[PDB]
């Protein structure tokens, strides 16, 4: 399975699954600062799933590693803002992160394999 391009639709389908998860709702849109006016003192680089889907559809990711870095930022940014490791939203982020890591592993493996095969000779 050496298709160098296959990651892109694979990542589109996984983002569709994440948007279907109730656990995604808080992380779907860029954080609103009216409810959280201190956010940009705590979080240097805001990220959300709509930004990730738009970046993908724009043709502005070169690899599934770059998309994975952005998605992991959504979860590190969630971990950075939680006052309690027993926060509802933080707990939502931990479950969605486990779901995401479970599904992205084959995408990364298949892509890195395809690129090694491309440079075999
Ligand atoms: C994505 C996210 N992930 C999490 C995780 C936890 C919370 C959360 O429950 N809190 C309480 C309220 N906070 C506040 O800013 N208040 C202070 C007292 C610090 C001033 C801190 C975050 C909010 C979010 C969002 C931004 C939606």
């Amino acid at each position: 399975s050496y298709d160098i391009q296959a990651w892109k639709k694979q990542c589109e389908e996984l983002l569709n699954l994440i948007f279907q998860c109730e656990d995604s709702e808080p992380f779907r849109q860029p954080v609103d600062l009216l409810e959280y006016p201190d956010y940009r003192d705590i979080i240097d680089t805001p990220m959300d799933f709509a930004t990730v889907r738009e970046t993908l559809e724009a043709g502005n990711y070169e690899s599934p590693m770059e998309l994975c870095k952005d998605v992991r930022l959504i979860f590190s940014n969630s971990k950075a803002y939680t006052p309690s490791k027993r926060s509802r939203i933080y707990s939502m982020s931990l479950r969605l992160s486990a779901f995401f890591e479970e599904h992205i592993s084959s995408v990364l493996s298949d892509y890195k394999s395809a690129l090694r095969f491309h440079k075999r000779n």
